[PDB]
């Protein structure tokens, strides 16, 4: 079996992407944030504190003839940005782009943090990291991809995120018309539960390539690219007027600037992030200071290849027995 679904930026900065998911019988379609950095499928629902819902589409398990409560199950999750949610659990039928899993754990939110409430375009998350991160207790639950893996023509999904444009998540096949050249594959460590790999280096603009190992995670659920302070400083040093601002929480730059590109290594291969992709716009409506899309990871604990990086490539999340990651230019 295979599945294929379009994913669409939620705003003009590509802060996140939403993908339509069918839950229950008859289908209830919700637009979820596919996150390779987490492993919970959770949705706004009929059980969510009413004050904390503001425009999202909710899932009503009582309207779904295939929904069954997972007795005793609960869940609570906190994300790297400080947001958080929690609630109880149903199993129900879930389909993505024609691909159907029966008995998927659909985690129903009783509580969401303000940031989720304030984002009326994201009805929940569908996590695609490794199931060892799933927060359901006392019985940990499997991700959508884990549940579907056996039935897929190939045990893989791919991420083809667009720059200011829709893109695609494919399950179970490689679309050889979606990229150029060849796919470079690279080793993955699952020991922290993430799609964790090691980039071979970077270059700034037309600068010479610097070979150095950069351990990090491929994470569709993070907007920006978070790298070590040395790398990030070398980049922003090439933008006149750029500076790191504690008040704003990161590197900012003159909105009048033309940004240089950033290249990251995948083995012997090279992925180029156009400079335009690093511009996340005024820090406030009307401001002439713009927020940078490459930021330091020194206050994270981990380097994050978020959408700023992943959307410059076609990305194969290979869930074979030995997981690997593959990157191609497009």
């Amino acid at each position: 079996s295979t599945g294929s679904a379009t994913t669409t930026p939620i705003d003009s900065l590509d802060d996140a992407y939403i993908t339509p998911v069918q839950i229950g019988t008859p289908a209830q379609t919700l637009n979820l944030d596919f996150d390779t950095g987490s492993s919970d499928l959770w949705v706004f629902s009929s059980e969510t504190t009413a004050s904390e819902v503001d425009g999202q589409t909710i899932y009503t398990p009582s309207k779904s003839t295939t929904a069954k409560l997972l007795s005793g199950a609960t869940w609570s999750i906190s994300y790297g940005d400080g947001s958080s949610s929690s609630g109880d659990v149903y199993t129900d039928t879930v389909s993505v782009g024609g691909l159907t899993v029966t008995g998927q754990a659909v985690e129903s939110a009783k509580k969401v943090s303000s940031s989720f409430t304030e984002d009326s375009t994201i009805d929940g998350l569908l996590g695609l990291a490794f199931s060892t991160l799933n927060t359901v207790s006392p019985t940990q639950q499997k991700t959508f991809f884990d549940n579907a893996k056996a039935s897929l023509d190939s045990p893989v999904f791919t991420a083809d995120l667009g720059y200011h444009a829709p893109g695609t998540y494919n399950f179970g096949f490689i679309d050889t018309t979606a990229y150029t050249g060849s796919i470079t594959y690279t080793a993955v460590s699952t020991k922290q539960g993430f799609w964790e790999w090691t980039s071979t280096g970077y270059a700034v603009g037309s600068g010479t390539f610097k070979s150095t190992s950069i351990d990090g995670i491929a994470d569709t659920g993070t907007t920006l690219l978070y790298l070590p302070a040395t790398v990030v400083s070398a980049y922003w040093a090439q933008v006149s007027g750029a500076k790191s601002s504690s008040s704003v929480g990161g590197y900012v730059f003159p909105c009048s600037a033309t940004l240089p590109s950033f290249t990251f290594g995948v083995g012997s291969a090279r992925i180029v992030i156009p400079g335009d992709y690093i511009d996340f716009g005024p820090i406030s409506t009307g401001s002439s200071s713009c927020f940078g899309g490459i930021q330091s990871s020194a206050g994270i604990g981990i380097n994050i290849f978020g959408d700023v990086a992943l959307k410059a490539a076609f990305v194969v999340f290979n869930g074979a027995t030995t997981p690997t990651l593959g990157f191609a230019s497009k």
